């Protein structure tokens, strides 16, 4: 029979009133021997009807895949609320359920740390400059890298990972040329989270 | 139904002698009635035979996991030699079968660095010791912290990153207490990985 997938918003969809968070319930594998499909959502136990359902779409396979789409409101997904994407179809003997929420626990305030490179870094042509964020919790993070009020491009973040603590850290590792760093530009990793003042915090790395 | 993962070996194991490198061939959701499994295993399209199936456990899901470990060379294994894992079974259809391998690409040596803990964090309590290493490929890479000849334990490791270039880096953040950085200790990053010479180098870190 057929498979569902419910995914979530992205970290910062929830965490700024400008976007729009959604879970997203996908059916993949439905056939033309019954390609009815239905969306029953439910929050919290309690059902709701507020979800907008595309049409289907039949791929390559010679399948049809159905995408239901749940707005949420910021405060309900950060207040911890389980959404339920519930799909039925005449084939599967038993209507697929899936809960999806923010990974339960205690929110937990990140403590950001600017590294500069390493001495010996800069017998090399880019130096690398660090960003540790340390002790927050849930894991779901928004990290990125501003110089003059402009993002940069050249850096990749490690995802988070379980410290010992029980809670997570990461590090990003911005790759900036020797000469922009030894002017005394400044550089700037900016980090959004739940457990944050306004969700936002930003620290700066100079020589 | 059976269904088939292959795992590689140990990064460190491949690199040092002292170690037994083994490809691990797991079987899931096996139900009751059909237990045989056969096990043949493959090396570079011929067959050799020190194979050792070992024993089972259960799982909350009414089935039981057979598997299987292959004992390998180290100058196989990293050689590139392709390891296949036939699971022969009545209650699967056929003979599942896997095949892994090392990733290939030249490898490239690993550049590594030691980053002292930012200012700001000396307010608390525990500090956070910083390693980089990057620009190595392939990904398999091992990384342990030691103080004086001893092994620390209070450490995580990000996993690999793939960088830009093609190459991968991670970090680790090994904890060390107040006194022991700020009195004089010497900490290092030791790294092992195909690339190096003797497969092993370290880096030191003291205030
Ligand atoms: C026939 O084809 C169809 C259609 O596919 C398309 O058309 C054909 C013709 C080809 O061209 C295909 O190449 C082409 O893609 C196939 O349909 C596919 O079906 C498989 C299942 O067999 C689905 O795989 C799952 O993928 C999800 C993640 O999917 C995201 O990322 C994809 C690429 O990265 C992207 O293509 C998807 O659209 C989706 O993208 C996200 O979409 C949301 C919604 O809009 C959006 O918000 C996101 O931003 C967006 N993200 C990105 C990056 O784009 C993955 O989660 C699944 O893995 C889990 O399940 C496995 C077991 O099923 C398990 O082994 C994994 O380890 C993992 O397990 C999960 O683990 C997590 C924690 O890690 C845990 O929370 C979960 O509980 C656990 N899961 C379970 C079940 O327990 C899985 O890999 C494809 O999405 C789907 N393709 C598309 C395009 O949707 C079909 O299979 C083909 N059939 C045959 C027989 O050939
Ligand atoms: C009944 O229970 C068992 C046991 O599960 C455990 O207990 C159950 C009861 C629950 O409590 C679970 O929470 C718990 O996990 C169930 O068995 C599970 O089955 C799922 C899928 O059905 C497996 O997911 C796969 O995961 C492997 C990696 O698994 C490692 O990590 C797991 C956790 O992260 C860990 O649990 C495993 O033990 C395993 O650990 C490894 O063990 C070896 C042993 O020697 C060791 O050497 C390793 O070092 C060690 N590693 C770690 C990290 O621990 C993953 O490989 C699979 O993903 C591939 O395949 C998927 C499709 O099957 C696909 O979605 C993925 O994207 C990925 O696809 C591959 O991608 C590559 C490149 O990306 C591509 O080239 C390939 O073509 C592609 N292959 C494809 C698409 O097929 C997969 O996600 C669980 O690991 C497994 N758990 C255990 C413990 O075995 C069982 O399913 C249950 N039955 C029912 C009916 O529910």
């Amino acid at each position: 029979g057929p498979s569902v997938f419910l995914f979530p918003p992205k970290p910062k969809d929830t965490l700024m009133i400008s976007r729009t968070p959604e879970v997203t319930c996908v059916v993949v594998d439905v056939s033309h021997e019954d390609p009815e499909v239905q969306f029953k959502w439910y929050v919290d136990g309690v059902e709701v009807h507020n979800a907008k359902t595309k049409p289907r779409e039949e791929q390559y396979n010679s399948t049809f895949r159905v995408v239901s789409v749940l707005t949420v409101l910021h405060q309900d997904w950060l207040n911890g609320k389980e959404y339920k994407c519930k799909v039925s179809n005449k084939a599967l003997p038993a209507p697929i359920e899936k809960t999806i929420s923010k990974t339960k626990g205690q929110p937990r305030e990140p403590q950001v740390y600017t590294l500069p490179p390493s001495r010996e870094e800069m017998t090399k042509n880019q130096v690398s400059l660090t960003c540790l964020v340390k002790g927050f919790y849930p894991s779901d993070i928004a990290v990125e890298w501003e110089s003059s009020g402009q993002p940069e491009n050249n850096y990749n973040t490690t995802p988070p990972m379980l410290d010992s603590d029980g809670s997570f850290f990461l590090y990003s590792k911005l790759t900036v040329d020797k000469s922009r760093w030894q002017q005394g530009n400044i550089f700037s990793c900016s980090v959004m989270h739940e457990a944050l003042h306004n969700h936002f915090t930003q620290k700066s790395l100079s020589l």
